């Protein structure tokens, strides 16, 4: 059972499932899926895992397709990594969850380097 | 008084105060406070100065969390130096302003080249606790 370490953005994250390779950096092309939920009534806001390819960023250049958090904290993860995130709503919707942190699961399903 | 000295990307800068110890380079650790304003009317866009901890970046690595013109201008400034400077839309906000320049001060509060950023008090207690 593991802590979380909080990033300087205010993120809190640990990995459930370490991963195997080289750790991501930033600019590296990653493809994820991931599930957010509530942390008031726990239920699942979105969930990537009925796309067929999973989507593609690159790690630390927010694009404006997934929250915020995402683009920084697939940065240190490798390949098959699975880190769980609570993400404090000025990095995920500061708009439609305003008050409450959201919890993440991400996984890394492959890494292009840069 | 002094000129501005120009970079290649654009950035018009001068030192308004020196600073001391060793220059910053590429990948240093840079706590830096900074507002930049309009040219047009002067009005500050932005202010770090209600931040009781600076922000911080490594110099020479734009990681999108300023504007791209700030990971350049701290290269080669020391803790302490203040430098004033013109920065072109491109290393800026080049959809918010397109069209003119912006006029930043930059102050360099500490510099970690060191590594030597363990850890202190109970939390440094702790870890020793914890090899042993
Ligand atoms: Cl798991
Ligand atoms: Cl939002
Ligand atoms: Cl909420």
């Amino acid at each position: 059972d593991k802590p979380y370490v909080k990033t300087e953005s205010g993120i809190l994250y640990k990995d459930l499932i370490d991963g195997e390779g080289d750790p991501i950096e930033e600019g590296d092309i990653v493809y994820i899926h991931y599930q957010g939920k509530t942390t008031n009534d726990f239920r699942i806001i979105h969930s990537t895992f009925n796309s067929i390819i999973p989507p593609k960023i690159r790690a630390g250049q927010y694009d404006q397709k997934h929250i915020r958090a995402i683009y920084e904290i697939v940065i240190g993860m490798k390949k098959h990594t699975r880190r769980q995130c609570v993400v404090p709503p000025h990095l995920a919707y500061p708009n439609h969850f305003p008050s409450q942190p959201l919890l993440y699961e991400i996984d890394v399903v492959k890494v292009v380097k840069k």
